[PDB]
């Protein structure tokens, strides 16, 4: 909804804003998320995603699908009015995104979704890029075990030439709807495929936004190397502008950068990573703030 | 309509353009538009904005919208008839933008908002963008606030990947139209998502004449970097022919430029304003009359 | 239709275009065509122009759309049909550009509209442009007042983020048939918006031949300052090809350089024009035949 | 339709062809065709040409639109059914051209159109081009009177912001179909709004197949100019491949180069025209073979 | 269908392959599926070909179209099903190319198609290009006549502004699958028009293959002179990928480099013709192996 | 489905990935899948690929296209719902890909098709590319004949300009799942005509997913000499992302470099190999781990 400000009001959702990131307990958004989905009225829809087509799907709180729900609406304390209704399996009244509330007042967070090697990590979507020798692959899954912490990670698969992966743009909404209806941290191998449709456009822009809105983390290899001057700022662009953070290999081997988005108009935090492979190619991240500008933020886009 | 003037008529109306930014009082163009709106017959459309597809919805002047409205024509001084016609919520025939006369014969008008620091500021889209260290969310917000003096500002929030954002078009137009209808002073966060579509080529078009016409200003952030001939552009075209004030950071570390439209074939001024933070990052624009010069303009675009 | 000449109605067609221009009384040809209008029976259709989508709308002599018409056939000399039809406020049958003969054997002239400053200048598409200091909607402001001369001349806004003016292409192509058959003397501020749809492209390419069979002169503004590699170059078109004239800001602070197509096949004049700005940035054009070459012309055109 | 050659039956093709060109009396061709012309069968369907949509109109040998006609099938000598069909104005079924047949086993010659000056000129379409300063619009007046010779020739107007210009193409299609079937010489003023739509391109494509067809010379103007790296090589090639003679401004003043394809397989030749103004800028063709090489027509080209 | 192969029974095919081009009688290929297509039960399908649109046409063996024919399987070796069913004159069922079985097992062949001067060549499609002063259209007439030895040889004439070429695509989709159906030696003037539609981009994709598998060879001329990304590259893609033989002409006047692929996986030869011209522009093939190593091949293409 | 993983799980993932390439019997998967697909009911759905249009048809168990099958639904273990459904040739639910499950927990292995030479191959899509004299064809054979082994290999024939090769892309993808249902080794001649439309676009994206889900090995020529700005770059995608490994030809005629991916995160192998000719083109791969690193990679892929 819209939200209206003075100075006074505005000084309070900036310490609220703060405190999400840097002093809330790790992961405890996601819980309160989780309590909130719970609570709704048992075949409420709450969430909504695009399909290839630009049409969007529609799931309840246990991640199935919402087939035929006739239109029904709410009104918010803004007055907007927000109406759902579905349709031979797709919604016909709504909009994409979390259809029940989750946020309130509290909004343009970025939800502490774990703590790890001394380091808070933000909700949202994370993007695992760069060039050079460093692998993305093992790196998302070292990043999901850790982040995870006493949890399983979930791990979407798409649009890789291996066993079992999945190559339909559907299926794969599908997959992410549910990871984030059932699972704080969310790994997605890769991103490579999506970066074309409406679909495919509509998930950039909206699956960080939703990830933060629940408190869970998906974190999301792409490789830039596809080196057309269209796609490759469909890259940038998806790294700079639709991620809550961002985690770029370096000059040196094994080693990486992580930038995080701490909250609406708040610093952005850097730090380094240390990693090192065992057994079977499974990557370790060392573990026994610093801000960084739009100066600095550009460099690393390069 | 279409206006005709003779050298007196025409001198009277450039003399009623410069008043309505210089000397009359700030802020009084949004009231006598807030009470022309309250006295509309209860019903009536009183604004059109493009969604998505490029098709319009219809708004009353509570911010609802309106889904079925009969075929209702008036007739206009220069003999033109406005027609407006709403069926299953949307638009079947009018156009877009306010659909009741709030500017009368006073056209071309760049009406003054509000006065901050010794300054006056101009109603209709204030574009905040640049490259460069300083940071455009904590800049819309604290000229938020300020030009909202004793009022509170309201704020859109679209397509950035944090809590509680909204990431489709649809609920935006929404949200501006309902901020329109009901504040002075409004901010967006951000333009990235719109910078595409037939509605979001409507709304970047018709956006800043809505504003000016209803005495409001609508203070958006667009980050300019996504680095390629069509949208790099598209963006320097937004800043330079959509927007009624630009501000863009300088050279200096929290130093901003001010670049204002004052009306209809008048002169563009310019002003500095210098700024710091605070804690959680809020900013203050410190307060404790300059044209510039059409290829001066050229050279601070870029 | 079709002429057939051969060297004598050859040599007496470029006499008569020859006097179009140079020797008929300035507005005459304006007043001759509103005697044709005036002629027309009573709901005949007159005009049609291209909407956005492409689709055509239909003015009777008074201003008025045409919603339906049922099907008339015309026998023009050449022997061709010309056909017209309009149904459900749309053009079924017909063509674009005026649906009378408003000229005859009289083709090919641009007919003098005014005589200003010891200068004739023609009627058809003024396009005002170029580069450097000069604002160029004081200077179509100012040709208003001075070719309107005795007559007030005729303003349609579009398309520029200031209080009252229309931003949607329909309402504008509705002000613009009016304009034409109203008034000799007419502004556009401005082209902006219009350099996209099937509606803006047709527009660009068909009225400056509508307004001189008319004999009314439109004086429109364009910006060219949006670089792009694209856009850039459908200026000059628009510019070079799609005008009567041209009005170009120079080299000097207020001085503009005036070139004027004179007829088919006929040389092109060009004049300087001084200028200053009196209070409230209204200028005035100061007063108290010379032939341009291509290549110069194409000189100027950078 | 299909035809089938061996040394002996191909050695006198090209004496035929050459013969078309080189010694046939200038202009009968077009005598021989008008007399196939009308001795079909009084309703008989002549020629089909695009309009702007595609679609095909239907012409019989007067020059009178086709509305309604059914089905009816011709076989050929290779066995090939030609059938047409037209429905509401348009073409069901058919193609694009001469719906008669005009050459029988007499194809590809460029049959001579007038003689002029000591030199024959070819039926088909000439394209009036170049750079510089040399008008066009006079050169092509100046051709029409000159191999028009005892006739009259025909102007067909299209797309100038002159008085009388058609800016619709399908009215452009109607002229450019009753010139080709009433007159042995044509102009048309100018291509430059056909260099687009699907009709567009089938002009272009055409008109040059349909004129030397005929035996009839179409002379039109194209100004280069529009210099943009995709409308411009839309001209190189119209110019280069879409023309059966190209008149190419030089150098020096008023001096042209006409480049001419004598037929299929057959010699391109070349010689000067010196021209000069008279009165009102009736321009004067100067009166009292040389083969081009591929190497020095690309290099003409430019 | 797919085909199977083991270490022996690819050797066997390559064999026969080799033979195909160096060893059987020249013609052969050719005169055994005329047999097969007149053996064929008489209203059978026998060759779909694509129209403009992208659908396909159906002839029988007689060049006759098909307007309706009931679905009709049949089973092949591999266990695949083909279909055919056409309605309303359009393939309904079934895919583009040869609708019965003319090559058998014996796939990947370039059949001999006829030999001259001492050098065999391939039926498929031979693409006659290059810059320079050598003149293409002589050319394919001189290798028509040349390969078609005892019998004549079908010229099929397509969109150049001569007498009696046919500029519709569809006419010539008809011309070229008669040509096909009914003779060994085929000539395209020219190439220019369809180098764009479905139907363009159907038939440059699918003629190499319907011609070596009839056993007929097309001499098609491409001017490749169009000089713009889009269409010079396209140029060269069919030169190099569409192309059976490659008749390119070279620095010296008059003569041309000829590379032919001689079967799946086989080297491509190559060797050299000198010409000179008689009366009439008719060109002679002067009477009276070397293999090309793939980056001189990309030498030669430019 | 989505997977779920801590430590423990994911190292054994890793470990089973890791045996399903370096120590699995050669060929075993495939076997494994061909008892999973013999389980399943007669008529059941096993596969859906794209055809041109991006509509999707659907195979049974035997590589029989269905034509109708009434929705059924399956519940997989993530608790996501899978239904198909076929109505009239066309999957009107489901999505592209198998439609069993092949794979299980097993999934993102590159499972050993063949071992050769004391080198494993995986299954997946091979992509043979690369520039210099070393020819493709011959190689693509002689893979297919070295890793059937004891088994003959498949080949798919498409969109070259030789006898019997189907040009049509919906019957190519006919033939590439029937191939794929049936063979552990097939070879497609080529990918040419591939690299456009919806269906060419998805086939790219799956088909090295569907194949290394079956354990067969679809080896493809790709030949990167289109030039083009776009193509050049779309070729680098297909093989850098779309493929399980690749060979491509070195500085030195008769060499290969091999480059394989051994599964989900694991290390890429590299080895080379050496090639002679026999007679008739036929090519040997002489016989009597080596890891590369990205850049290495990117050095390759240029
Ligand atoms: N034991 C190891 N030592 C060093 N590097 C390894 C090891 N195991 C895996 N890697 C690296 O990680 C990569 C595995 O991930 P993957 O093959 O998916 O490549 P990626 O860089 O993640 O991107 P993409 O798959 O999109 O090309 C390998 O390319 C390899 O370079
Ligand atoms: N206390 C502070 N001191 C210095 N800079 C700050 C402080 N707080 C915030 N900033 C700056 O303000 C910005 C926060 O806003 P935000 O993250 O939205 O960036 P932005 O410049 O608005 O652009 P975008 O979101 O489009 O990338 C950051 O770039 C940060 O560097
Ligand atoms: N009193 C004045 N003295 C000098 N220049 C002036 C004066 N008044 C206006 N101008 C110039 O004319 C312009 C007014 O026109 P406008 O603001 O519409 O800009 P423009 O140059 O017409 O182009 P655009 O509106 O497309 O930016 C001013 O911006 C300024 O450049
Ligand atoms: N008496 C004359 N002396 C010299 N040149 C003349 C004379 N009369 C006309 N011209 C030239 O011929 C041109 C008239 O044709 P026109 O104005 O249509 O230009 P064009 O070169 O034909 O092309 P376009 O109209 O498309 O720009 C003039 O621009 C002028 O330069
Ligand atoms: N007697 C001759 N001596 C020298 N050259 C000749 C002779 N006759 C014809 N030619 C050449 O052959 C060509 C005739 O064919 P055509 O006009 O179709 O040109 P083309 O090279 O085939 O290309 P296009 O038609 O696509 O421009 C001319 O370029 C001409 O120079
Ligand atoms: N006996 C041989 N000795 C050396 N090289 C050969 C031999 N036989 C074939 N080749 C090479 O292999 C090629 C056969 O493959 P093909 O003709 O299909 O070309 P390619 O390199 O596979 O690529 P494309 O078909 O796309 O042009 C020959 O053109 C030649 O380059
Ligand atoms: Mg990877
Ligand atoms: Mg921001
Ligand atoms: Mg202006
Ligand atoms: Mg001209
Ligand atoms: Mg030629
Ligand atoms: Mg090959």
């Amino acid at each position: 909804m819209i939200h209206l400000y003075d100075a006074k009001s505005f000084a309070k959702l900036r310490a609220a804003q703060y405190a999400a990131f840097h002093t809330d307990a790790p992961g405890s958004w996601f819980d309160h998320t989780s309590g909130v989905l719970e609570s709704v009225e048992d075949g409420t829809p709450v969430l909504a995603i695009g399909v290839e087509s630009g049409d969007a799907i529609v799931f309840d709180k246990n991640a199935q699908r919402i087939v035929a729900y006739k239109e029904k609406s709410v009104k918010a304390e803004d007055g907007s009015v927000s109406v759902v209704q579905v349709e031979n399996g797709f919604m016909k009244q709504g909009h994409r995104g979390w259809l029940v509330d989750l946020t309130g007042e509290l909004v343009g967070c970025s939800p502490v979704v774990a703590e790890f090697g001394g380091h808070r990590y933000a909700s949202g979507m994370v993007i695992v890029t760069g060039k050079g020798n460093s692998g993305k692959t093992p790196l998302v899954h070292a990043l999901g075990e850790a982040l995870g912490g006493k949890d399983k990670y979930a791990t979407v698969r798409f649009g890789e030439p291996l066993s079992g992966y999945n190559t339909d743009f559907n299926v794969f909404v599908d997959d992410i709807a549910r990871a984030m209806l059932q699972h704080r941290v969310i790994v997605i191998d890769s991103l490579k495929n999506v970066i074309i449709s409406r679909g495919a456009f509509d998930l950039l822009s909206d699956i960080g936004a939703m990830a933060a809105s629940r408190g869970c983390v998906v974190i999301a290899s792409l490789n830039p190397t596809s080196n057309d001057d269209k796609i490759v700022e469909l890259v940038k662009e998806a790294s700079r502008a639709n991620s809550t953070s961002l985690v770029i290999s370096t000059d040196v081997d094994g080693e990486w950068q992580v930038l995080t988005r701490t909250g609406e108009g708040l610093q952005r935090l850097t730090h380094t990573l240390q990693t090192s492979y065992g057994e079977h190619s499974v990557l370790t991240i060392h573990t026994s703030q610093t801000v960084i500008k739009n100066d600095e933020l550009e460099s690393v886009l390069r």
